[PDB]
C-alpha cells in the first residue's frame, strides 16, 4: 500500500546516494591516476633527451679522438722512418765508394 | 501520498541521470587513462631503441678502430722490418768490402 511503496522508494533512494558518494571518489582516483602517468611521462621525456644527446655527442667525439691517435701513430712511424732512411743512404754511399774501390783492386791485381 | 510518491519517484529518476552521467565520465576517464598508458609503451619503446643503438654504435667504432689499429701496425712492422732488413744487408755488404779490400790491398 501506501507505507511499502513509500518504503520502497525511501530504499531506491538511499541506496543510489550511497552509490554516488562511491562514483564521485572514482572519479577522483582516475583523475589522480592519470595525472600520475603525465609525470611519469615527464621524466620518459627527460630521459630520451640524454640519450638522443649522448648519440650525437658519442659520435662527434670518437670519431675526433680516434684521428687524434691514427695521426700521432703515422707521426711515430715517420720519425723512425725518417731515422730508417738516413741510416739507408748513408750506408748505401758508403758501400757504393768501397765497392768502387774493390774492383780498382782486384783489376789492379789481375794485371799484375 | 499522491503529491509524496511522486515526489520520490522524480528524485530517483534525477539520481539515476547523475549515475549515467557520472558512468559517462568513468569511461572518458578511462579511455584517457589507457592513451596514456599506451603513450607509455611507446616511450618504453623508444627508450629501448635509443639504448640499442648505443651499443651498436659503441660495438662498431670500437670494431672499426681494432681494424685500423691492426692493420696500421701490421703496415708499421712490415715497414721497420724491411728497412732492417736492408740496414743488416747494406752494414753486411759494408763489412765484405773491407774483409776483400784489407785482404787484396795486403796481396799487393
Amino acid at each position: 500500500g501506501h507505507d511499502r511503496e513509500v518504503q520502497g522508494l525511501q530504499v531506491k533512494v538511499t541506496k543510489l546516494k550511497q552509490e554516488r558518494i562511491l562514483d564521485a571518489q572514482r572519479l577522483e582516483e582516475f583523475f589522480t591516476k592519470n595525472q600520475q602517468l603525465r609525470e611519469q611521462q615527464k621524466v620518459l621525456h627527460e630521459t630520451i633527451k640524454v640519450l638522443e644527446d649522448r648519440l650525437r655527442a658519442g659520435l662527434a667525439d670518437r670519431a675526433a679522438v680516434t684521428e687524434e691517435h691514427m695521426r700521432k701513430k703515422q707521426q711515430e712511424f715517420e720519425n723512425i722512418r725518417q731515422q730508417n732512411l738516413k741510416l739507408i743512404t748513408e750506408l748505401m754511399n758508403e758501400r757504393n765508394t768501397l765497392q768502387e774501390e774493390n774492383k780498382k783492386l782486384s783489376e789492379q791485381l789481375q794485371q799484375k
